[PDB]
């Protein structure tokens, strides 16, 4: 079970905008540290919509089962805080934030070097997951943290971390689930209990071609009724302008989930490229 975290020890300071049911903020922990020397910290605080409390379940189960592994690529909770009316996840806060709003922002500076460092990280992060038959359920590209920037100076590479699943897509409602056309494959649009490793793949494939694609996000033209027939149809992505990854991008997003790689497949392929 998580640590429980006081509200008492938690400042909130500027809002990061909304999540699913969620709203996030930027805040400070005081605690007690390693040999009893006291810290403010700062903090990442996730906080369920209050109308939305049935799903808190959810929400905590995600976190909590993801947290009792420990990887260098997976975010670090630091616990709850359950005070008074608020289900509040306490998280490590990860300085250059997320990896959609970085790529749109740096686009003309990042490169395939770059682009192939982060998805390395990620299939790595993925790998462990797998290894460990854990399902993510919401692999994209905003779930991606940067925690450090690359320095070719010290040739030192970027650095990613991946961020907890959220309220599973298991609870979620169909037109949510529709709006996240493609990240969700098919099979879950089918139906959301056919939740399986193979969905992570999925959208790993998808997660790369917002890696390839300079923060744009796939079908965001379509409305929830085309996203809908774009799989009915069996349609793919188109390939990206930056066209190093499209085959990986394809080969992942497999419509038969049998048939899509392992994340070893995948490391590999990563590791044959430039
Ligand atoms: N650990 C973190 N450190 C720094 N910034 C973060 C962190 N987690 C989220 N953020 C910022 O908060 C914003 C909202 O995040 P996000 O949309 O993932 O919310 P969420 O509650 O996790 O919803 P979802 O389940 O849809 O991902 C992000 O764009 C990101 O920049
Ligand atoms: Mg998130």
């Amino acid at each position: 079970v998580f640590h429980k975290i006081r509200n008492e020890d938690l400042i909130f300071n500027e809002s990061l905008g909304q999540g699913t049911f969620t709203k996030i903020f930027k805040g400070v922990r005081r605690e007690v540290g390693d040999y009893g020397q006291l810290h403010e910290t700062e903090v990442l605080l996730k906080v369920l919509d209050k109308a939305h409390r049935n799903y808190s379940e959810s929400f905590f189960e995600a976190a909590s089962m993801m947290s009792k592994l420990s990887h260098k690529h997976l975010v670090l909770n630091y616990g709850v805080c359950v005070c008074g009316d608020e289900n509040i996840l306490v998280q490590e806060f990860v300085k250059f934030g997320s990896l959609d709003t970085y790529l749109k922002k740096n686009k003309n500076c990042i490169n395939i070097l770059w682009k192939l460092e982060v998805a390395k990280q990620l299939a790595a992060a993925m790998h462990f997951l797998e290894e460990n038959t854990l399902i993510h359920g919401n692999v994209c590209a905003k779930n991606i943290l940067l925690i450090r920037e690359e320095d070719r100076k010290t040739g030192n590479p970027p650095f990613i971390k991946l961020s907890d699943p959220g309220i599973s897509i298991t609870v979620l409602p169909k037109d949510i689930l529709q709006e996240r056309i493609p990240w969700v494959p098919p099979e879950c649009i089918e139906n959301p209990k056919n939740l399986n490793l193979a969905t992570d793949k999925w959208s790993f494939g998808t997660t790369l071609w917002e890696i390839c694609s300079g923060g744009d996000k796939p079908l965001s033209a379509l409305d929830s009724q085309r996203k809908l027939q774009f799989y009915e149809d069996r349609h793919q992505l188109p390939a990206p302008k930056a066209a190093e990854l499209a085959n990986l991008i394809n080969n992942c997003m497999d419509y038969e989930p049998d048939h899509r790689p392992s994340f070893r497949a995948i490391i590999r392929d990563l590791n044959s490229l430039f």
